[PDB]
């Protein structure tokens, strides 16, 4: 039973989960001098509905924030793609102190946190569990969150976590447009990768943004005291989920500036 403990941690994952240790893993520290320009490369177009807003989990090492995924209404389109990609998700990756949070890393900078927006490919596929497993399955934005200024755009995820507290609470969550979170350029780099977490698949083109967005300290403490743990349990913090960055073996990052 994976998780981010020492005993249960990305060190011990390839034991159940060997492609841990394979040729397209993620997350990777982005080199800027390795990095090559593509003019083909299209600005990335997104047009999501709040419409499709569903539910937020709290899912014991994260949470997670899920959309309607039965038609079109949100898509992810351009930069390195020819298909439209449906959003599913967004979720975030932070760390035990601000030192330390993101999962990407640029040029060796640790950012805060990550949030990452997930969508699959409905253009080929007919459901997320059979995009999953797909080289070209699905299409994920990481966007590194640097601490500073308190982010206003953050704050009807965050004050949705008094309802969620514990693993396994669920509540609604309706009408909201994640593209307010992401930064006003879409400047990005792309590279093909996998899942961050178990079962790692490489199943990732990443769109990791040029631009960060804010987060303050105390919105970090907010992550940092969700609970691990099942109601009326002994409270654990859910202090960090992030993985270390994983050799490139080869791949190219993109940039599309
Ligand atoms: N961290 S990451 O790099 O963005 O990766 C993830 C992307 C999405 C999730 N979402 C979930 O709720 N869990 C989840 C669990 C297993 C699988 Cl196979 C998937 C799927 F997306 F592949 F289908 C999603 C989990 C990890
Ligand atoms: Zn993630």
């Amino acid at each position: 039973d994976w998780g981010y403990d020492d005993k249960n941690g990305p060190e011990q994952w390839s034991k159940l989960y060997p492609i841990a240790n394979g040729n397209n893993q993620s997350p990777v520290d982005i080199k800027t001098s390795e990095t090559k320009h593509d003019t083909s490369l299209k600005p990335i177009s997104v047009s999501y509905n709040p419409a499709t807003a569903k539910e937020i989990i709290n899912v014991g090492h994260s949470f997670h924030v899920n959309f309607e995924d039965n038609d079109n209404r949100s898509v992810l389109k351009g930069g390195p793609f020819s298909d439209s990609y449906r959003l599913f998700q967004f979720h975030f990756h932070w760390g035990s102190t601000n030192e330390h949070g993101s999962e990407h890393t640029v040029d060796g900078v640790k950012y805060s946190a990550e949030l990452h927006v997930a969508h699959w490919n409905s253009a080929k596929y007919s459901s997320l569990a059979e995009a999953a497993s797909k080289a070209d399955g699905l299409a994920v934005i990481g966007v590194l969150m640097k601490v500073g200024e308190a982010n206003p755009k953050l704050q009807k995820v965050l004050d949705a976590l008094q309802a969620i507290k514990t693993k396994g609470k669920r509540a609604p969550f309706t009408n909201f447009d994640p593209s307010t979170l992401l930064p006003s350029s879409l400047d990005f780099w792309t590279y093909p990768g996998s899942l961050t977490h178990p079962p790692l698949y490489e199943s990732v083109t990443w769109i990791i943004c040029k631009e960060s967005i804010s987060v303050s300290s105390e919105q970090l403490a907010q992550f940092r005291s969700l609970l691990s743990n099942v109601e009326g349990d002994n409270a654990v913090p859910m202090q960090h989920n992030n993985r270390p960055t994983q050799p490139l073996k080869g791949r190219t990052v993109r940039a599309s500036f």
